């Protein structure tokens, strides 16, 4: 363990939080009203060690949608229940060459990885096949509750309704994937898109999400309940992909300068994982040109520079 | 440390080595005679712990050219002497989108990363600027001797002469980079290509190379001499890039399944690094379709499955 | 005029027809049953001079769907009613760079040209805006009757029903274009796709289609009725685009070796135009790897070699 | 013939010339001093009918380099002496997909067409193989004299010396093509580049160049000497390619709106051909963003709108 005195570490988090707060750049997403609503000044950071120790600063109890932050989570679910081999017969394992979410498959006609939209949609089509969307959703919700140690996990129907009503881009991807035979046989494509929009609309708080991150950072065991939620294989796979495909077009830079598994979302969230150390959720609505929370990105750089948490930092 | 009993670990290495030996697929490179010469049955594996403990099995004393295995090493040199910021004004920090070595620059007209040929050529143009090629070469040689703890570091003039005589592809890249203004002002492009061919022709043995790898795995300190060879910054940067761009078009798969910083070469070498644990050099001339040593790749998968060395394996 | 003695020209057409008949290669399209039905031995060639002189050989009265052969026709309609400037605010004027129908827009986010599917779909959304699909269809049908001098113009409901039922690729393009704002404001995208499938299902015979081609070859005047059907501007634009984008991925080769405006279709039809000379329709179900009628392509090469009809043949 | 009264046509040319003169936009090329030298106000237009009738207006006797305008001419030479089949074993027959001169080969590893630099370089390697550059150059010069009916055909050694001294982009292409085995066996690549730079440095005047264009417009017969200079096959091939690849990235637009075979050059020249009618050379140093003479382009549009010379204009 690299945190001898938690109380002192906490004091540092507050300093970094305070410093990041001064970064007011960026634009709050506004393609749908449910996202445009948010104030650019909301800024929260919650920590949950593999130990179970907690600490929050800022707006850590204001609910917000996971959006893309849910991608690694549902992927982890798929691998947990189906295994690496099966899941990857449908999706790739690496960074798409060019632009993130450019819409095209790889050599084998599979979405490049679970973190791009086309890949997440395919992953969504693998979860609990056979049952209706109602049960599929309950199943995943239950799974997220376990990851969060039963802390806040809500749902935003307005985000859901708005996402579906204006999701022409996802429907295009939906039909494209169906024509390329990317879905398991007999898949109700439109039904999967519906399930996908719902998953993007699940709400969390920095506090509950930090626990989910902590579960990933703790070999798949929820730090505040001690129960096994995800298989070791699922966690390792998820972390590998968050390392290289979790920050959209900034993934390459992030891995190089921060070197930590992470996943951003258009709501301004950044699910951050420090292997065997802790889980975190940084949240601030204003996004940079690449879709990542401006304050969150600033905070992540500072965190690694201060505490030497970089994957390849020697210790 | 994850190696309680070295002697027992050694016994496992031999088993994995023995298993990999049965893999006879692949083709020995033959674009130049100096590479076609080699027997497909040569197979060696040398280990050098951060501790300084050694172990070899197979053809670990037969000299062979580093080829691309030198890319991370000269990059480490550049960062060590010039710093991250300066070096990266000329080269990128992430996986090139499409085909490896496709020849094109990124958004900012810089080679995508130090591991592709265009990038290595640019990196080469940054080392000890101002002096002639003779001194530049001595300088790097001295540096490699330190990385190897003064073990075998030779030079193959025939590989050098053959590489230069048939390097039309590199000359095309040379002129392309010059026209795009990728070199520091006043650079003798043709002279740099010459220096580059020479660096690709430096010879090592599994034994000496494993020490170089161990130096990278030991925060930049050579395990058998204890002296500081590379700055912490240089090591971290090098390892980050070996993680995502060290195995040509197999880099993505390698990071996902093996999760260790590595760098292959057309001579059949694979410089493997296990952070804070050990350094290794696997060598077998027969290469797969992607340019990686068939036995080496097999061995790397088995090593991680057995000893749980994967970056994100939970422990 | 380059046809002094029509009767003798006719004799040559029969010889070329007879020669092409020996070409049995290719595969009849089978993505839908309505296309797979057809016999590979059907082969017809009908000529209609700007003069009004006719000549058929082979299966020239067997109805078949225009499919892509309708693209230049509906484009001609759009330009005729809206003008060059308006139509091209929505679609490009040149060969898409890479693969034909690769699905992507050009610099200005417009389908590259009216001959690729994305472009034809957009063109379809411009015709008689404001009225329902029933009237839109009647309107175009009436227009085609005029182009054909009231000869055979039918409709295949089964092709229509099958095209719509399995058109996942077109729906993907539909949503993609809608998200990119490629349609005039207020467009019912799904409704346009429906209209598009219907247009692809319109049936003709070699005989009636040759008249349509003759109308294009006659400055927009139907050779057998003498009435003006299309504006000079519409005809010129249509011919320019048929010259460079009418034969899918073979367009470049076709322009170079044949040098005549043409448009192929998956039913095996090839609408061929010889400016100020005649119009033709060659039809044979078996298609080559690029989607063009094998016999038709053979026939077109022979026709130009014999009668020196190539755009740039000196005379 | 579409020019009943030449004298009246002449009067129109002057009007169009006068109108184009008002277009002062664009930038004179300045990558080398020999091009930057030129005044932006130089503007000349020379006509030479298939009849042999002449007419000039403006700066039609000021020498300037053909530059890319020579590409179709040396291609015509290659086909004339080697035939279509042989020449095209080395170069393609159609518009390169993306950016003009992007540097990449097509499916068969051949430069896309004779009009892009990579293709012109390959074509250059086919002319009079076996003899030294001195004879190769004399041979082509003699050939151009015949095309020009012995009118002005000079050579700019300074352009040549400057082109070679700063041609890093062409050397990159040179080595790239050599590595891809695009040259006939035993080709001295560097020697070919030298010959290529020389060809780009050949000087003409609007007057002499218009005759060259007239020769192409006259089935390969020089209008003012009556002798056969190029084979019918050579002329047709050249014109087909000038139609689709002669105006860089504006080729598509040009074919659609102007519909005439043409070839621009960085010196500001535009070799224009009106089949069976006349040949022209428009020249004005200021170029637009796509590398085409601003006045020349304006003039070409006006010429077609006024005299209905468009390939597919009905008459």
């Amino acid at each position: 363990s690299m945190i001898p005195d938690f109380m002192s570490f906490t004091s540092h988090i507050d300093e970094l939080y305070e410093s990041a707060k001064k970064q007011s750049g960026g634009k709050v997403a506004d393609y749908i009203p449910q996202l445009a609503k948010f104030s650019p000044d909301l800024w929260g950071v919650s920590v949950c060690t593999v130990d179970g120790q907690r600490h929050s600063t800022g707006d850590t109890k204001v609910p917000f949608c996971l959006q893309s932050c849910v991608k690694p989570l549902k992927y982890a679910i798929a691998v947990n229940d189906l295994g690496t081999e099966y899941v990857h017969r449908y999706v790739g394992k690496e960074p798409s060459g060019l632009r993130f979410n450019k819409l095209f498959l790889n050599e084998d006609d599979k979405p490049h990885n679970p973190m791009v939209n086309a890949g997440a949609i395919v992953v969504t089509s693998l979860i609990k096949q056979g049952v209706n969307n109602a049960e599929k959703f309950d199943y995943v919700m239950q799974f997220l509750n376990k990851m969060a140690g039963n802390e806040y996990v809500g749902f935003s129907n307005a985000t859901f309704q708005s996402e579906r009503e204006s999701g022409d881009r996802n429907f295009a991807i939906g039909y494209y994937l169906k024509e390329k035979k990317c879905f398991p046989e007999g898949t109700d494509m439109v039904g999967i898109l519906d399930f996908y929009f719902q998953l993007c609309s699940i709400e969390v708080t920095c506090e509950s999400a930090s626990v989910m991150a902590a579960t990933l950072a703790n070999g798949g065991f929820c730090p505040i309940t001690g129960e096994r939620v995800l298989s070791p294989e699922a966690v390792r796979n998820t972390l590998s992909l968050m390392h290289s495909c979790g920050m959209y077009d900034f993934s390459g830079q992030f891995a190089f300068h921060v070197g930590l598994p992470a996943k951003s979302g258009v709501a301004g969230g950044i699910l951050l994982v420090v292997p065997n150390v802790m889980g975190m959720m940084c949240w601030s609505p204003p996004l940079d040109k690449m879709g990542n929370s401006v304050k969150g990105i600033h905070f992540c750089h500072d965190l690694v520079s201060l505490c030497n948490f970089h994957n390849y930092d020697n210790l």
